[PDB]
């Protein structure tokens, strides 16, 4: 009754701009007992999930909306308007005749959904530079169900008053009010006690007056407190690039833009103005429960299979044909009825169109010629998955547990995901937008948060410029070596740090440090998911907020995809790996120097060679083998099959390394070391389960396996145990530790049996690794050393192809070849080519290797090199080529690189007469 509600407020989502974190928003929200609070972002919504998660979870009422930019003539007009004179730029449309200021909320969830999609219009149609634009007749079709008002001194309303144009202010302000209507209009009023807030005062209560539009107190918030105030100037500055002394900046006035108390509100306004602080009470009441948004709803894709199939019959009809392909002179001994159960399980949790969409990405893949992964994750125990080429791994030979991949007894989205050649995410993603929908498939953002060492370098270029570089690079050096891409948080030096005493000597880096606190964790700018992919059976727009980077065009997600999945979108990870562009390009090199075509999917997987080459740890540059200790453990271990990959893999993990569990397997292995019982009583029970680890419990599905023998488990509920076991909460560790016990006791355990082997699997449960992974990785390792071992050339010419014209990484594998006796020859214009190649038993250096040399440049050389070369002579290849600046500055580097040694001339030589030949 004489409380209050901020309706107009920046969140850490307005990039750069609002420092108001949303979780100390909502503590201060409701110290100062207020019922609820407002979400109004500049331009767009990507905080909305988690605002109203946060203020529903803490009974706080969240009213969301969003601050628009609104185009001065059409959102399509990138032309820039202005209304005044030049001696008023000040005053004038914002953004240099961009944009205006707008306060928009939702009063229910329609008018919610109705500003998602005025966001997502925004940013596909209305972009001019880094804003996305709203305009009138846009925000006419969707009006529905949204409050706005006359809007902040960057509005439209008050830059007419501003400008002198009062008959233009109170047409603009008839206008809005037509557009959503005399219910849902409001006059905003704000004090700072700016002299640009009060100039305008009377004009627009005039204008209130007028045209019937009732009063609305607001602060504009763009911090939590009011000692904020300091921290965001800082982060203006990041915003601007300038100088915290540098006065001309971009910056606010004074520190009132904190969420004010309804005391301090009221006292501003209730004389001045009645009514203003009431009508937020009124609004707040109002606004309705958002809650029809976030609930879930089956988003799935549905695959579209021939006329009479359902999704059933098609996943069916699709696993037959692929075990057909993949066995065809029949499938083997209990194939069939595994198939059989599992599409069962799938077909009742209902999934099979997931099945159905992966099965058809990878597909077009290979209709295209997009080398994909043998698998990763846990659905490599699915004989469905291998069935319809999802994955590689024969989950029965490897015994790998379906019910690892989809627990019958537990609901829950499984993860099935592509991974493929680096180099052509561009295409599987297009691909996948024009199957699924370009309105229904998009990618997903991430958002960039100020980490600890760029808040450093921030906080210096905020105090002292360009110069501040210097300070900045001093500070940085002092800082810890990292863990290993993750910095120190700062607050932390609150440690192994010598730089703290720099803070503690030099007062101007604790003025730094200072600075650089009140930044972290702020959020810098929206970037795109490396891998994820959000699909729907509905246009996505429907659904959540989302954008158009400007780039290229692509569609990104409005939330990340946790918030995403949350609500029953789809997320698929579309993952390009570069083992598998070297792979690829290992296997061209050998048809190329060979004349010979490999094909991976049929090599054995006992090959001497191989696994000689691993016993000596040669490892560099073979997937998941190369580390140093990796190489010492390769060695002591002698391995001999496949199992022994897969082994090392989850073996050279911190865990079973603390257990000396990788020591261990080696020794065993090769007959230095007795294999320990976990318990007498267990010896024989678990012999067989255990076996191939030489009595180690090295995998989750053994846990599984141990439980269901011993304990007389269901496969499905073991998965549930193990899950646990990894969890450790003590209410669940005892019911199922009951669980465990009473099943062994059943089967004549003692109690100290079981006391072993809990106490055995308990902690080793934290850490034990999920087999299926280790085998569609040991997979990938596997082949990698193959080709290592039997094709040194060509592999090595892949690898270093991988490198770039990075010359330090580089270094590191010219050695490798170096001690394997490979040559390696230089760049040069007549026998390089884009890539490193094997030329018979050598290497020659890739063009593109070199500095300022591109794929784009070097594909032109070839193509002139192929049309009239090669070139004899310098001027030769001058007169081959063609005039132009570019085409000089990268002449240039191929000289230094030495490209045209081959010919016999001194390069002093050569720079000189290329002077002559530009000019
Ligand atoms: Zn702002
Ligand atoms: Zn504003
Ligand atoms: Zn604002």
């Amino acid at each position: 009754g004489s409380s209050f509600v901020h309706l107009h407020n920046h969140t850490e989502y307005s990039m750069l701009d609002g420092a108001a974190k949303i979780t100390p928003m909502l503590a201060e929200v409701e110290r100062l007992g207020m019922p609820a609070v407002g979400m109004t972002d500049h331009g767009n919504m990507f905080g909305a999930s988690e605002f109203y998660n946060s203020a529903t979870k803490a009974g706080i009422k969240p009213i969301i909306g969003v601050e628009a930019y609104i185009a001065p003539g059409s959102r399509f007009d990138t032309r820039r308007i202005l209304w005044g004179d030049p001696s008023q730029k000040a005053d004038d449309v914002s953004g240099s005749g961009s944009y205006t200021h707008l306060t928009m909320m939702a009063e229910n969830a329609t008018g919610l959904r109705n500003l998602f999609k005025l966001s997502s219009h925004a940013s596909f149609e209305g972009q001019l530079s880094k804003w996305s634009r709203m305009d009138a007749e846009l925000i006419a079709e969707h009006a529905e169900g949204i409050i706005i008002t006359t809007g902040c001194p960057s509005g439209e309303v008050q830059t007419r008053l501003r400008l002198g144009q009062d008959r233009e202010a109170l047409e603009a302000a008839a206008k809005w009010r037509e557009i959503v209507g005399p219910d849902n209009y409001f006059l905003e009023l704000m004090d700072h006690g700016l002299t640009i807030e009060r100039r305008v005062r009377d004009g627009l209560l005039e204008i209130g007056r007028a045209l019937n539009i009732p009063p609305l107190a607001t602060n504009d918030c763009h911090y939590v407190t009011r000692d904020a105030a300091h921290n965001h100037e800082a982060l203006l500055c990041v915003q601007t690039g300038k100088t915290l002394s540098d006065p001309n900046r971009f910056k606010f006035d004074g520190d009132g833009y904190y969420l004010k108390s309804a005391a301090e509100m009221r006292q501003i306004w209730d004389d001045e103005v009645p009514g203003a602080c009431d009508s937020t009470l009124l609004i707040a009441e109002r606004v309705q429960s958002y809650a029809d948004v976030w609930t879930p709803r089956d988003r799935m894709p549905v695959f579209p299979v021939p006329d009479g199939h359902d999704q059933a019959s098609w996943l069916r009809h699709e696993v037959d044909a692929g075990l057909r392909r993949r066995f065809p002179a029949g499938p083997p001994d209990g194939y069939r009825e595994r198939a059989a159960y599992e599409i069962d399980v799938i077909c009742s949790k209902g999934f099979p169109s997931y099945f159905l969409i992966v099965a058809d990405l990878i597909s077009y893949a290979r209709s295209a010629g997009i080398r994909v992964g043998p698998g990763r994750g846990s659905a490599a125990g699915s004989l469905v998955a291998y069935a319809l080429g999802i994955t590689d791994i024969d989950p029965i030979p490897h015994g790998l547990l379906f019910e690892r991949f989809l627990n019958p007894e537990r609901t829950s989205m499984p993860d099935i995901d592509i991974d493929f050649d680096d180099r052509r995410r561009g295409e599987m993603v297009r691909y996948a937008a024009d199957k699924w929908g370009h309105d229904r498939v998009a990618q997903v953002i991430t958002f960039g948060t100020i980490k600890t060492k760029a808040a450093l370098k921030d906080s210096a270029r905020i105090h002292y410029g360009q110069p501040g570089f210097a300070i900045a690079d001093r500070i940085t050096k002092a800082l810890p070596p990292a863990i290993m891409a993750k910095d120190i948080p700062l607050s932390g030096i609150t440690e192994a740090a010598e730089v703290r005493g720099l803070i503690e000597t030099d007062p101007d880096v604790r003025t730094i440090y200072q600075t650089a606190r009140g930044l972290e964790g702020l959020i810098r700018n929206a970037g795109v998911h490396a891998c994820a992919v959000i699909m729907s059976s509905e246009p996505l727009t429907e659904a959540i907020p989302l954008w158009k980077r400007p780039q290229d065009g692509a569609i990104i997600t409005g939330w990340d995809y946790p918030a995403c999945e949350a609500i029953g979108l789809l997320k698929m990870d579309f993952l390009g790996l570069r083992n598998l562009t070297i792979i690829g390009d290992a296997i061209d090199n050998v048809r190329a120097n060979r004349g010979i075509d490999l094909d991976l999917e049929s090599v054995p997987l006992d090959d001497k060679a191989t696994y000689e080459l691993l016993g000596r740890g040669d490892t560099l540059g073979v997937f998941q083998l190369d580390g140093g200790p990796m190489r010492d453990l390769l060695r002591r271990m002698q391995p001999t099959g496949f199992e022994d990959v897969v082994a090392v893999i989850a073996l050279y993990r911190p865990g079973p390394m603390g257990m000396n569990a990788h020591n261990d397997y080696a020794d065993r292995k090769n007959n230095r070391q007795a294999i320990k019982p976990i318990h007498p009583e267990l010896e024989e029970p678990l012999r067989e389960i255990l076996a191939e680890t030489y009595g180690l419990i090295v995998y989750q599905e053994q846990i599984m396996r141990i439980a269901q023998k011993v304990a007389s488990y269901s496969l499905a509920r073991a998965d549930i145990l193990r899950k646990a076991m990894g969890k450790k909460k003590r209410e669940v560790l005892e019911k199922e530790f009951e669980g465990f016990s009473d099943g062994m006791q059943a089967n004549g355990f003692s109690p100290a049996a079981i006391k072993a082997l809990w106490d055995t699997i308990l902690p080793f449960a934290d850490y034990a690794f999920n087999k299926s992974h280790a085998a569609g990785y040991g997979m990938v390792s596997y082949w990698t050393a193959y080709l290592k071992a039997n094709y040194p050339a060509e592999y090595m010419a892949g690898l270093l192809t991988s490198v770039g014209d990075d010359k330090d990484k580089a270094a590191v594998y010219l050695a490798d070849c170096r001690k394997l006796g490979i040559t390696v020859l230089p760049p040069d214009v007549n026998e390089s080519g884009l890539n490193f190649a094997s030329v018979g038993q050598d290497i020659r250096y890739g063009l593109g290797a070199v500095r300022n040399v591109g794929a784009n440049v070097v594909g032109s050389l070839l193509q002139t090199r192929n049309d009239k070369g090669k070139f004899t002579d310098f001027s030769d290849y001058l007169n081959k080529i063609d005039i132009s600046a570019c085409n000089k500055k990268v002449t240039e580097s191929l000289i230094k690189a030495g490209a045209f040694d081959s010919l016999g001339h001194a390069r002093k030589g050569l720079f000189l007469v290329h002077s002559d030949a530009v000019d």
